[PDB]
DNA sequence: ATGGGACTTTTTGA
DNA sequence: TTCAAAAAGTCCCA
């Protein structure tokens, strides 16, 4: 329900929006939290505002109504005109109202607190400053009735597999006053994800992004599996449009290293660099000058992409794995004819250059003709989960029989030489599958088009793709998920560019030697490491780095 | 108990 | 008809 933002980050965000406010010029700033919860941000906003007013009370008294501007009147003023909060949870709003009332401890004061869905409220004026931490809800945990509303009314930032907080970015930008400043902490995934493309376009074309703080896979929220970033944007009449990017360099740090977050950002734990907002394409490549030179060099040298030369596909989606996946030593497999059985691997079975021997079998139930010839398999293996299987979407509509795989794909795509890689990994792991391995969606596969077989071999491809050069090169634009995990999905893996030059033969031969060592029983992996270093040297020579 | 490490399903819009 | 994206991941241990 309610998530607690660490106090240091709250202080940083509030100071980011208010440290340079000219209260004498405008003693009526509107500061809004659109998902205020119990007031994590708004109470700190109250404290900052109270200091700001009390420090200039006499200047305000002289410049304006001298009877209105007294210290004893600051509290009331702040609540009447400055602090605004919205949240869909009425208990949180009640608690926050009590807190703001008890900031003073007569005639009653009207607190601008709204218990509503902030994405449906008719907002009747814009705001000078917007801060907070919106709700994050993905496409699976959002109700379909609400998602229809989002797809209709928030189509500019919300399509397909987008997230709820995209819409909060939209709403915050839309209700921000000209010259206003907004600062929020959200998931970092929209910076790189395919779903966030339109949201990135919206932000880039409607506000000036002041600062991005990328915590990468650091754990900012205790016991929460999410990776966070802090965005600061404004609607000021500026002529430069340069973004300050602070990228964490050590994900293992605890956030309470210093009293303030500014000390952490200025320290050696973070790196700083500037990105020209006008040079952002539909993809935001937020890297330092050395990494940008590296990336551009590789992009310029390589004339092909994997998408050009390869056919990609996601793995089997059974819809209920426990009903179709059995250990190869399970006695129940004696009931299943071997024509129905396929080898089954998980993402952990994928190493560099080769796949572990499979230990699981998939019952490719689509080839079961009818329920009377193979009644025993259905009665004793698959039918154990009939109730769950019948609740799949395609079974409810009758497209799929209750014992069939939900997305069984095409068998001929898997029963061939191909390259496989895990969907989430700490490093590049592209393996040649020789054993017709099937897998779930945690492993992706591709094979080379016939017309590119004489230009690229599987051995050469796994050679360059597993190199240190390509590990770094892919990670430059990859989607950082959690600590030591990057997404390896076709929507970015197929964008990897490859080359073909005079080092092709030696690179291919080194890859073949590595594969031969890795498949031998009396394995000595050290020479594999030495061969990999030599191949990395060849690749760096080829790409001019 | 918590914080850190190993590992990854099927629901879902298009 | 049937593709592929999506971590307020999930689950475990010392
Ligand atoms: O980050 C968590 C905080 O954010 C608040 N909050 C969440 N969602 C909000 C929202 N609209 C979205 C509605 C989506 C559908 C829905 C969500 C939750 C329950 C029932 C239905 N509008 C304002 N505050 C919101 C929530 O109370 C916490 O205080
Ligand atoms: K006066
Ligand atoms: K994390």
């Amino acid at each position: 329900g309610i998530y607690y933002t660490p106090k240091i980050i709250v202080d940083y965000i509030v100071k980011k929006t208010l440290k340079n406010h000219d209260i004498i010029k405008n003693p009526y700033p509107r500061i809004l939290d659109i998902s205020c919860g119990c007031g994590n941000f708004l109470l700190e906003v109250y404290d900052i505002l109270y200091d700001l007013f009390e420090e200039n009370i006499y200047e305000l008294k002289k410049k304006y109504d001298e009877n209105y501007w007294t210290v004893d009147n600051i509290h009331r003023h702040i609540l009447n005109y400055c602090i605004y909060g919205a949240d869909i949870d009425e208990k949180a709003i009640s608690i926050l109202k009590d807190s703001l009332t008890n900031k003073k401890v007569e005639s009653d004061i009207k607190i601008n607190l709204f218990c509503c869905d902030s994405l449906k409220k008719k907002w009747r004026y814009k705001f000078d400053y917007i801060v907070g931490n919106p709700p994050y809800i993905g496409h699976k945990k959002l109700e379909k009735k609400y998602k229809k509303f989002l797809l209709e009314k928030y189509s500019e930032v919300y399509k397909d597999k987008a997230d709820l907080y995209f819409c909060f970015y939209k709403k915050i930008i839309d209700i921000l006053k000209q010259g206003g400043i907004g600062s929020v902490i959200t998931p970092r995934y929209f910076l790189e994800s395919l779903s966030g493309k339109d949201l990135r376009e919206y932000i880039k074309s409607n506000v000036n992004v002041q600062e991005i703080v990328d915590f990468l896979g650091a754990n900012i929220f205790k016991n929460i599996g999410v990776s966070s970033c802090i965005l600061t944007f404004d609607k000021k009449k500026t002529k430069e449009t340069y973004i300050d990017v602070f990228k964490i360099k050590n994900e293992d740090i605890c956030i309470n290293k210093f009293e303030t977050l500014e000390e952490l950002l200025k320290s050696s734990k973070f790196e700083h660099f500037n990105i020209n907002q006008r040079l952002l394409s539909d993809e935001w490549i937020l890297v330092n000058k050395d990494d940008e030179t590296f990336y551009n060099k590789i992009q310029e040298k390589c004339k092909y992409s994997l998408e050009d030369i390869a056919i990609s596909f996601q793995g089997i989606i059974t819809g209920c794995d426990k009903a179709f996946i059995l250990s190869k030593d399970d006695v129940k497999l004696n009931l299943v004819d071997d024509k129905f059985l396929k080898c089954w691997i998980k993402s952990k079975n994928i190493n560099k250059y080769i796949v572990d021997k499979s230990e699981y079998r998939l019952i490719y139930s689509n080839d079961i003709d009818n329920e009377n010839t193979n009644k025993r398999i259905l009665d004793e293996i698959i039918g154990l989960y009939k109730t769950k299987l019948e609740n799949r979407r395609e079974c409810k509509s009758g497209i799929r029989k209750w014992y069939e795989l939900q997305w069984g794909r095409e068998k001929l795509f898997f029963e061939r030489k191909k390259i496989m890689y895990p969907y989430k990994s700490n490093e590049n792991r592209f393996a040649i599958d020789y054993d017709n391995n099937f897998s779930s969606a945690d492993v992706y596969s591709f094979f080379i088009k016939e017309e590119y077989l004489d230009k690229f071999s599987y051995e050469y491809l796994v050679g360059i793709l597993n190199s240190s050069v390509y590990d770094k090169y892919f990670k430059i634009t990859a989607k950082k998920m959690s600590k030591n995990i990057y997404d390896y999905y076709p929507n970015k893996v197929m964008k990897i560019r490859i080359f073909r030059d005079n080092n092709y033969e030696e690179i291919e031969n080194l890859s073949k030697q590595i594969i031969s060592i890795l498949l031998n029983k009396s394995i000595d992996k050290g020479k594999v490491e030495k061969l990999q270093i030599k191949m990395d040297n060849l690749i760096m020579d080829s790409l001019g780095i």
